[PDB]
């Protein structure tokens, strides 16, 4: 099952629910630009080997188009289509001025040394150097990408460029001394948590004394925990990790569950915590559940079991079709996978702004502005949900190809 088929099929499915023209369903249908571009750079041993390099850009008519790029050695190009398709929908629902974007190498970075990761950076720059700027395409770290790529990155474009214009801006997540944003680490987590609370504010519930259970303990998982326990009040019951689980009903502090598992290996045989497996945790009885770890967790096998009043799709599509439309007959509130964790993208926009302004905010500016641009994506997400009586998954699609819909219609792209 390829993976743009299974974005095109999803687009079509949102499609259904809307009044959009079939020349705009064409068109959202096509990335709007593809590039593949071969990247040669030099060895270690002093031979040269030649990478597969991407760059799609699926829309722009937002605005300049944003994504990551990625390092895997099973990177294709229908996975990078996908993704920028997704990312389009991504910064439509937040109402952003961005387009869709994603890159990628066919690289194992895992083999590649310190210079030679520098070097495959310097060369993507200067092969994707046609296609990319501050005001047309925007990359991003992302899997097997770490902000120090951001800043060889930003630093060959500015090399390239000749500091003509805001060349800070051109790519996000850069460190800190080099036109860097504070707030960055933990974007995902305090998204999710806005999105959290903004929930069960309208299910009319409680935070203060909830319990909540995260899967998955990586850099998404542990912060949400963090943030959900200081800003929410919530006692952290359960957490997880690829390895296993535990639980411990009295609360967790994830403090030293992530020392001990920096330290152990994974987050297990915690003191007084009872040593479960992901599903066990999944069928617990909690208040809200967040999924923060690999894609398909929620089957219809198990879909049913699950108790939460709350599921939080941290992780990019947890929860299968299936058993989405068995937890909605449940009464479960689900935030969307590309609702709930786009506080990182709106945090990279962010620095984005600060780069093109030459002007950088504080901790609490960009805590308060991420906190009102997730405000009003999910009660927009949540109103649509209630009007057209529609899936939120399907509201926020709604949202998302209106949105991109209405500006392909003032650009004149589409006549209907």
């Amino acid at each position: 099952i390829d993976p743009f088929e299974m974005a095109v099929k999803q687009l079509e499915r949102a499609a259904q629910y809307m009044d959009i023209s079939e020349e705009a369903l064409e068109w959202l249908k096509k990335p709007m630009r593809i590039v593949e571009v071969s990247v040669p750079i030099e060895m270690d041993d002093g031979s040269v080997k030649v990478f597969t390099g991407f760059r799609v850009q699926h829309n722009w008519a937002r605005g300049p188009t944003k994504g990551g790029i990625r390092w895997h050695p099973a990177e294709t190009l229908s996975t990078v289509k996908a993704l920028a398709t997704w990312m389009t929908w991504k910064v439509a629902v937040v109402d952003l001025p961005y387009g869709g974007g994603k890159g990628g190498i066919i690289v194992n970075p895992k083999e590649l040394s310190e210079r030679e990761q520098e070097r495959l950076a310097r060369a993507y720059i200067r092969a994707v150097y046609d296609v990319i700027g501050p005001w047309t395409d925007i990359p991003a770290p992302d899997v097997y990408t770490n902000p120090k790529i951001m800043g060889w990155m930003m630093d060959e474009y500015e090399t390239i460029m000749r500091r003509k214009g805001p060349a800070f801006g051109v790519i996000t997540g850069k460190p800190l001394s080099i036109g860097g944003s504070l707030g960055r680490g933990t974007a995902t987590a305090q998204g999710a948590i806005f999105t959290i609370r903004e929930a069960a504010k309208a299910l009319g519930i409680d935070l203060k004394g909830k319990k909540i259970a995260v899967q998955g303990y990586g850099n998404a998982g542990y912060y949400t925990a963090k943030l959900a326990k200081e800003q929410l009040g919530m006692t952290v019951v359960a957490v997880s990790d690829s390895r296993g689980g535990i639980y411990n009903p009295d609360g967790l502090d994830p403090d030293e569950v992530l020392k001990w598992k920096r330290e152990h290996g994974s987050v297990k045989d915690f003191p007084g915590a009872t040593n479960i497996t992901n599903e066990e945790l999944l069928e617990l009885e909690v208040d809200v559940l967040a999924p923060a770890a690999i894609e398909e967790v929620i089957t219809e096998k198990n879909a049913d079991n699950i108790k939460a009043k709350i599921v939080a799709e941290v992780a990019n599509g947890p929860v299968t079709p299936e058993a989405d439309d068995i937890l909605r007959e449940k009464g479960i509130l689900q935030i969307p996978d590309f609702l709930c964790n786009a506080g990182g993208v709106t945090v990279s926009y962010f620095e984005w702004v600060q780069n093109i302004n030459g002007y950088y905010w504080t901790e609490e500016e960009v805590r308060e502005k991420l906190d009102k641009k997730m405000t009003k994506a999910f009660w927009e997400v949540y109103n649509t949900h209630k009007d057209k009586n529609i899936h939120m998954r399907d509201a926020a699609y709604v949202v998302a190809v209106s949105r991109v819909y209405q500006a392909m219609k003032d650009r004149g792209w589409v006549k209907k």
